[PDB]
């Protein structure tokens, strides 16, 4: 690599998060999942830290049949499903959606998927028991409504488990020491396995339970006040919900195209890149997509993914403008896996003080998937704050639906045991 540009350094520096801060985030967002935990706070707290009601041990053993539905882009798959003594016997069957039912309103393409999951229970003599039925990856009310549209047979739709429990669970199938779940990807979220007695919301006192965080909502308080900076202010300022999901918005997909979007504008005003004059597609709030910064990370060193990026914005960029943007890129998603660690080290190092600690933890999203050196980053950074833990990372595959299937049987167990 060339010898940098000093003064593009000194207002990419600002992005830098040392040891320190990290600390202090990350004892900030402790502070913040106690208040959320404990009745007498519960209501203020920003933290939610809601009770998911899926415990570490087998509840809900009346459900013996159920159907998942695996809803995918121009198909879907529907499964049967048998959990034994656990023994997960399974039967399904792929449909492709017809454009007909594709490009129709949603009440006819439900239609449509509840034909198809009447011929699989004639199929399988199975249309006189009432099964309930759960969704993998307003749906479930497009198909409660369809099913009674429909009025043959009978079935119960049930409530979906939050994007971080079906990661979790998902996971855990194939690693059972997986006891948390997080999702990077247009948001940022966090599930663990909370002992009973800190779950002050639910009477009880064994085992564990999932707490959904709902961590996003951190930063209310003024918790993360000092480390913003002018972008974040902006990006604040111009969202659905200003002064609200700050740590959301410091490291979700949503966001982070438009922070380097202003990045890249600081820059041409100081006349450090374009030669001081900017696109009218760059002075276009959301033209600079999330997708690009991957896309700019991703490239070889050649600059064809950087160039004919920044050509789709009517620019004309100099070798030394592209090495510029990879490294306007490099300091927000950098950024973005140090807060995110801040997070994750947090919940570690809290359910560590009850039991090397060794875990699993499960991950989705785009961004933590689909960004070139994020993963990466922010395992290293993770590790770093959580000392006399072993951490593996895995993301949910599932190149069964087994996975999928568990996370089904526990959303149905949960239905039934809540009523
Ligand atoms: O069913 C569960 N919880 C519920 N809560 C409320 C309901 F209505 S249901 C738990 C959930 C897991 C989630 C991840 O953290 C650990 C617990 N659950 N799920 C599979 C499993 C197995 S298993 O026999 O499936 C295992 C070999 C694969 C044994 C023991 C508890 C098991
Ligand atoms: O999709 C990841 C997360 O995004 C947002 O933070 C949602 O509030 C949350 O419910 C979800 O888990």
């Amino acid at each position: 690599l060339p010898q940098p540009n000093s003064q593009v350094e000194q207002i990419l520096a600002e992005f830098q998060l040392q040891e320190e801060d990290l600390k202090k985030v990350m004892r900030r967002m402790q502070k913040e999942m106690d208040r959320g935990l404990r009745l007498e706070t519960h209501e203020e707290a920003s933290v939610k830290m809601l009770p998911t009601y899926v415990r570490s041990t087998p509840e809900g053993s009346e459900v013996g049949d159920f159907l998942s539905l695996d809803l995918g882009g121009t198909n879907f798959r529907v499964m049967l499903v048998k959990v034994g003594e656990w023994s997960v016997k399974t039967k399904h069957q792929m449909y492709s959606i017809p454009e007909d039912a594709m490009t129709g309103t949603a009440e006819m393409l439900f239609d449509y998927i509840s034909e198809c999951i009447s011929d699989f229970l004639d199929k399988h003599q199975m249309k006189h028991k009432k099964l309930p039925l759960g969704f993998t990856f307003n749906v479930v009310g497009l198909l409660r409504d369809a099913i009674k549209r429909r009025g043959d047979f009978e079935m119960d739709v049930v409530a979906m488990v939050n994007d971080t429990v079906a990661t979790m669970i998902s996971c855990y199938y194939e690693d059972h020491q997986c006891e948390v779940g997080m999702i990077v990807g247009t948001g940022c979220n966090a599930c663990y396995m909370e002992e009973m007695q800190n779950v002050e919301l639910v009477e009880g006192d064994e085992g564990r339970m999932c707490v959904n965080t709902e961590w996003g909502a951190f930063g209310d308080s003024g918790e993360l006040d000092e480390f913003l900076l002018e972008y974040d202010r902006l990006v604040d300022e111009s969202s659905a919900n200003p002064g609200q999901q700050l740590y959301e918005k410091l490291i979700g997909g949503k966001y982070m195209g438009e922070l380097v979007r202003l990045v890249l504008l600081r820059l041409v005003d100081e006349n450090l890149l374009f030669h001081g004059e900017a696109s009218e597609q760059l002075r276009t709030r959301g033209a600079f997509e999330t997708r690009f910064v991957s896309q700019v990370e991703s490239d070889t060193g050649d600059r064809k993914q950087i160039y004919n990026i920044l050509s789709t914005l009517g620019l004309r960029p100099s070798t030394t403008d592209c090495d510029i943007v990879r490294r306007a890129c490099e300091s927000v998603s950098t950024r973005a896996a140090h807060m995110c660690s801040a997070g994750l080290a947090g919940v570690i190092n809290r359910m560590r003080e009850s039991r090397v600690m060794r875990i699993t933890v499960g991950v989705d999203g785009s961004v933590y998937k689909l960004h070139p050196s994020f993963k990466e980053r922010f395992h290293a950074s993770v590790r770093r704050l959580t000392p006399s833990c072993e951490i593996t990372f895995i993301e949910s595959e599932e190149g069964s639906g087994r996975g999928a299937a568990l996370v089904s049987a526990v959303a149905c167990k949960k239905a039934c045991m809540l009523g």
